[PDB]
């Protein structure tokens, strides 16, 4: 589990969006594995608007940062899950590294901010939501 808190906005990885975050829905996008609802406080995470390929994130499996390298935001064909059937999820972003189930929503963050959340894993891998280009985000 897992969420990035900034302005007014709530993002969560859609497969674990509550029933409040959709009666509050702002955009989501299945393909992403992304959702964002409204909130009445203000947040404090920063969002990061770069390039950055190397960064920390967060594994609850392992109680453990750890610093990565990871791909460019790409469409990646993603097996069969609990949540989705086989699919392609754009937007995504590959290190090597451990994810499990649970650890969907953990945080990576680069010297910028909040570049994105855990989203995918197994075989050594673990995959990242991109939320960089969600510049929206950042006004209103
Ligand atoms: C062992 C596979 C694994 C490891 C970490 S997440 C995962 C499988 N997964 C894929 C997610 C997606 N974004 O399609 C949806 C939820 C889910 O359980
Ligand atoms: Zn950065």
């Amino acid at each position: 589990s897992g969420a990035i808190y900034v302005g007014n906005y709530r993002v969560v990885n859609r497969h674990l969006a509550t029933h409040n975050d959709w009666a509050n829905l702002v955009w989501e996008d299945s393909s992403r594995d992304l959702l964002v609802s409204s909130t009445t406080a203000q947040g404090c995470d920063t969002i990061a608007r770069c390039d950055c390929q190397t960064g920390v994130y967060y594994c609850s499996s392992r109680r453990k940062h750890y610093p990565v390298s990871f791909s460019k935001p790409s469409l990646i064909f993603v097996e069969a899950s609990e949540y989705y059937p086989a699919r392609y999820q754009s937007h995504l972003m590959l290190a090597v590294g451990h994810s499990e189930p649970g650890d969907c929503g953990g945080i990576l963050r680069c010297q910028h901010g909040v570049v994105g959340i855990v989203s995918t894993g197994g075989n050594g891998l673990v995959g990242f939501a991109d939320v960089r280009d969600l510049l929206w985000l950042d006004e209103e």
